[PDB]
């Protein structure tokens, strides 16, 4: 059970982004049996260039995206955009002072996506944005890494191989 | 070989939808050797709301999806629909006094589909039908954990994942 | 290492056809690792209707599907069709007495493929020739199962799964 | 940990090629837990027929695919072509003395794909140039496996099977 840190990394000439898999959460039961108590997610992070091959990730943004996020980035057709909308403190008292928002964009020539996130402290009249150009390759790999890892997310895999053993017992 | 817990669930204003995986069947052979002898499948559970972020299970309705059904949710054409007939008590006395129908529909803007099943006991006059609207992005999902899981339902994923061993031995 | 039997049937009014994987071989090397020396296939057997619910597997006819064959399948167009041909004696002193046909065709109305095979004897005056409709839904489970299988018939899933383990040693 | 050799090979009349997946590259940190350090890629060999079933493996020409790279594969379109340009010895002082240009090009009349390495060496005025076609079914077989694959590079399939151990620990 060791710890694996694989974020998938795409660098570019203002800004980088890492993505990186977060595993469901379970319980257990009284039972012995599992349940899974929270979904899989994806974290992105985001940080501006701060010199040659360097980006300042102590200005990092991150944004936490869900399964259904995902199956909207894996459905886009080629004219097509998305956007998600978070508040980092719903309930918390925070609530309603800062918005993260995610936009997902086609280049305009067919070229690939353009990736921005916004994070956005009204009361402090900041917004801070990051922007990221993503070519169709590079766009390929993550719809490629997406499909892969949505039934992991959703703890499917911990069902799929566990039929190999169940069935022997 | 613990009991996993996974179901997929989507909520909605009016319906929920929880969608839970189920192994296929072996039997162990004089040889040792196991065969299969009933095909995985997906168990989807719609219950209607009942309250505040509350739905009344204790109303839900199921269904049983097959691999074949699964493969007809995986190709369906933008403008297409499906629908599945079952008989729950085929065989059985009980044979034809009660009709599950599961209908999966475009919704008319292109934003996604609309599922409904409709349980019909024409003996005691109800139809008991729950609607529940799915996104593109959701039903994006869907396709994808419904991909993954076939090889699996199907007992492909057993032979797949005894390639290593086997070939050692 | 215990031997599972997962042919995957589809059951028709006059013929059966059931699908089965076969995994690749190996053999060892002096320095104790493993070289792929055949790839895995699968194997298709045809059977025509016997009687109620039955068929005659007594006079069933087989063909070996390839992965390059396997990959004609996963990329036809909606009005492509394929044909394949073996030769079973190829070499051997019985070379071009037998010829196995397996041609696979779109249904005039979009509903799915029509598979045939013959096999054909021409000294003896004799074809054997099954058909077999197959729906979109039945032909989409194939394809994904058969997206699922190529990798692991290629001997990729022995070098996927072997990561987790050599990266620690 | 036993190494596998599963080169995946297309023979054609005037060369052969190659296919064979590397893994991934990680390093143990001090906690214990690991860091994956460079992604994994797959090595193409290309050789020319040198004889009746023979190819001149000692004449073989090299190209390390990338995982962008792959990405550029799996995403092109019918008449889209890609080329990958790589300097062998960027950075050691033998830099820009050597190119190696993977191109990869419909066949114009829709039945597949023309894979080119050409790799020039200027100073000594030698262009060594493999080509070989690839039939649009063998493709289907080479986006089949680089789609499977693609996870395992970037690490992530260390993830997914790590998902069922640790939620028991």
């Amino acid at each position: 059970s060791p710890r694996f840190y694989v974020g998938h990394s795409i660098y570019k000439g203002k800004a980088a982004l890492t993505i990186e898999p977060r595993a469901p959460e379970f319980v257990a039961l009284e039972s012995g049996a599992f349940k899974l108590t929270k979904e899989g997610f994806l974290l992105l992070q985001f940080a501006p260039a701060a010199g040659v091959r360097q980006y300042d990730w102590s200005r990092k943004q991150v944004f936490s995206l869900s399964v259904t996020e995902i199956g909207n980035l894996v459905s886009l057709g080629p004219r097509e955009s998305c956007e998600f909308f978070h508040d980092p403190f719903k309930g918390k008292g925070d609530e309603g002072k800062v918005r993260k928002v995610l936009k997902v964009e086609p280049l305009p020539d067919g070229s690939g996506r353009f990736f921005n996130l916004s994070v956005q402290n009204k009361l402090l009249n900041v917004d801070e944005s990051v922007y990221i150009p993503i070519t169709k390759a590079e766009f390929a790999v993550l719809i490629s890494a997406f499909n892969f890892v949505l039934p992991h997310l959703i703890g499917w895999s911990a069902f799929a191989n566990s039929i190999k053993a169940a069935a022997l017992e």
